[PDB]
């Protein structure tokens, strides 16, 4: 039953993707070669330009993801050759490094092996590659309650937190065979932060805030042909509300709109003067005049939307359907001002697709 | 068929309304002496008590409003006994007047005699009693889009809107046995507008605005038991978003957010400045302080968000089943900063409700 499902969903893509690729001339050899390969083996090896393909077009099915427009251009880097926890640790430093890019952010992808029947070769425990710590004791949290149990689990392997508000979290992942995962401190050159001011509001640098430059995804698996690749990190650059308006100002995350109240110079006591709308518009603006005067690239969602709405175009140029989540590619401010909000998308499943997987922790 | 379909719609209803008004041992004889009733004359007419609970329920049943904490304080005029149109014009106005309360907004449904084979009584033309025409010629537009076809309509029958952009549609219904709709010009004492100014931006006035205090829609079908009330017109209070994020700023309304930007002293050249959000939320701040400051009931979104969590509480507390539609009920101004963005809801149908019906013109 497994092996049908694999050479069903391996059918499926190489038409497809050779279709894609103008090599549909060479899709009954390449099947005739898999279908031995899985006979044989039990599964099947992608080429180099099907998994980057491959990857590409998981892009682009990516129903929620409001910047797709760049689907094309994603940087594949292939690391299926790896065996050991250096060469996996050299391969996360490298993908920080390149898809950084000295602040003019590429998006990238670096796949790891993928699994074989179901057992994994290489287990990632970030949730993204860079994120700050949470912790919580005495009542008082410090730091993001959103990575609060990972930071309990690294805790846990001998790791200890600074207690900063914007403690970098180690590297941590498992190999096939060890029973308990490795974790690496992340080189601080790697790293490039952005502190939050405001364009014209001096106090706002009183709040102290700071957000890292890029948001690497570290904990979904990437299907392509029936094989699950369930470690292959991402990145793309941030929009800006995705800071803004959600990691900085959920009462469940960094919680910091009563303050941006206070320091911009307005009460925050009633619901009808909109000081949490207020608050929030001043917020995004200074997170994208910030990342803006750092040289770290970032989109605002006016122009992220714009964005989309080309490749909803070129979809339909394509003859290609359109897939998409309308609850999370409406932005979390103005929504009703993009074109987004006023139309209806078909949320189906389309493969290849990235996914989410079972935590290892918790 | 039919007539199987009114009685199955008939049986849950009753049973449903007795069981909630502790009336659960008369709905044996209720039953008989309705299906009776079905099998003489192919229909059955509601008890007072019946069409009333009928009216909040179904506003308990809707889905896609934020405002039913209050579903059970309805006020439920029956006016099945009207005959003429003099008669419906005069429920009209007296809707408007004791709905409008001298600005205490009371949420008030008027009911009208309902259809009997699929045949309407009476069928009413406007989408709300109050509401301003839309005109397009040479290009440029006046007033409100939203209108333009049913002012169109209007222009058909010998009214003529001075052109302005805030001209008072007249109400236009037809009786059962007229081939035309009449129409007539709305008293204007019955109408409270309210300007739009700004708590602390006197230019704001430059811009001229005004919207109307009560939203009575007046289009839509009620429906209890297997009973099709066509014309059951009902009014709460706006919540402010509705005037200032929709009415307002959509460009295929008013589309003011570039006249706004300007009273308020910001450019309005660059998406990274946020220029619309921020005129967004003092446009909506205005028409808080707007509506306020004249004695009219309004609620803004963190209020009402506040309010259906309480709805859901009490759902919750009554052992009945909570149905919602998502992309309805966030606000769109700050959705991510009301505990509904945040959580999920079936958005399953439940009769009695409130449905959209074909419309008479265009
Ligand atoms: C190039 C810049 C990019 C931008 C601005 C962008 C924007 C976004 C945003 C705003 C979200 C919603 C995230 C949230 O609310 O938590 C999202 C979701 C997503 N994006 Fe993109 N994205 C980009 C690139 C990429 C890339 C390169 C990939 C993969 C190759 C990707 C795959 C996804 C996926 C899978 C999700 C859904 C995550 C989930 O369900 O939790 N995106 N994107
Ligand atoms: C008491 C104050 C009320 C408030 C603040 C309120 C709020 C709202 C809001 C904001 C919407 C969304 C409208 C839109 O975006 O166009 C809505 C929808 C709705 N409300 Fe309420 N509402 C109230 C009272 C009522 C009453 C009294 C009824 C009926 C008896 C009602 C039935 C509905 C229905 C049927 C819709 C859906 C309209 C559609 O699908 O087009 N509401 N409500
Ligand atoms: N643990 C699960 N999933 C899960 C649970 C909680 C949260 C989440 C994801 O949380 C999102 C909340 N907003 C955060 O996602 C971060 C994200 C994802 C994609 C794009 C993001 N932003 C960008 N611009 C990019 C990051 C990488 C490329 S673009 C950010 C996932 C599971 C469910 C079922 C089985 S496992
Ligand atoms: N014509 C149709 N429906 C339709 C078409 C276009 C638009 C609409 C409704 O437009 C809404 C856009 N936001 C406007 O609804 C106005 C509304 C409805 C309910 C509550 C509203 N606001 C309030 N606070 C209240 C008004 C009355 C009681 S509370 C406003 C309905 C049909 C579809 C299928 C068959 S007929
Ligand atoms: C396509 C989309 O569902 C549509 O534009 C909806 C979105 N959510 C909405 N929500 C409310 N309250 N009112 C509306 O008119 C709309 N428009
Ligand atoms: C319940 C709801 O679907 C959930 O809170 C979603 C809403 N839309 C979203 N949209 C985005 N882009 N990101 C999110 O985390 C969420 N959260
Ligand atoms: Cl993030
Ligand atoms: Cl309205």
């Amino acid at each position: 039953e497994e092996k049908e499902i694999l050479w069903n969903e391996a059918k499926a893509f190489i038409a497809a993707c050779y279709q894609e690729l103008g090599k549909a001339a060479e899709v009954k050899d390449r099947l005739a070669d898999i279908k031995s390969e899985i006979d044989l083996t039990g599964s099947y090896v992608h080429t180099k330009e099907e998994l980057e393909h491959g990857a590409k077009m998981a892009w682009r099915n990516s129903n929620r993801c409001i910047g797709r427009l760049f689907w094309n251009s994603l940087n594949v880097i292939d690391r299926r050759d790896v065996r050991t926890k250096e060469e996996v640790r050299d391969a996360l430093f490298h993908h920080i490094e390149t898809a950084t890019n000295n602040g003019k952010i590429r998006p990238t992808i670096t796949i790891f092996p993928p699994e074989e029947k179901g057992e994994k070769q290489v287990e990632i425990w970030n949730h993204q590659l860079i994120r700050y710590a949470g912790y919580e004791s005495d009542g008082e949290r410090i730091g993001d309650p959103a990575s609060c149990s990972l930071t309990a689990a690294c805790e846990e392997l001998g790791w200890r937190g600074e207690r900063t508000d914007f403690d970098l979290l180690p590297l941590i992942f498992r190999m096939k065979g060890d029973e308990q995962p490795v974790w690496y401190e992340l080189p601080r050159s790697l790293v490039i932060e952005v502190p939050i001011t405001h364009p014209d509001i001096e106090a706002f640098s009183d709040l102290e805030l700071k957000w890292y430059g890029v948001p690497i995804i570290s904990d979904m698996k990437l299907e392509v042909g029936g094989i699950h690749y369930n470690a292959a990190p991402f990145n793309g650059w941030y929009m800006g509300t995705e800071i803004g308006a959600r990691n900085l100002a959920d009462e469940k995350r960094y919680d910091k709109l009563k303050k941006v109240a206070s320091v911009i110079g307005i009460a925050a006591d009633y619901n009808t003067d909109l000081w949490k709308d207020q608050a929030l518009v001043e917020l995004n603006k200074a997170v994208l005049h910030s990342y803006k005067k750092q040289g770290v690239s970032i989109v605002d969602h006016h122009t992220a939307a714009s964005q989309f709405k080309r490749f909803e175009e070129q979809a339909e140029e394509a003859g290609r359907k359109l897939t998409g989540d309308w609850t999370w590619l409406i932005p979390p401010i103005s929504p009703a001002a993009t074109h987004i909000f006023h139309r209806s998308y078909d949320n189906s499943i389309v493969k290849p697709n990235y996914f989410y997987q079972d935590k290892p922790y918790e």
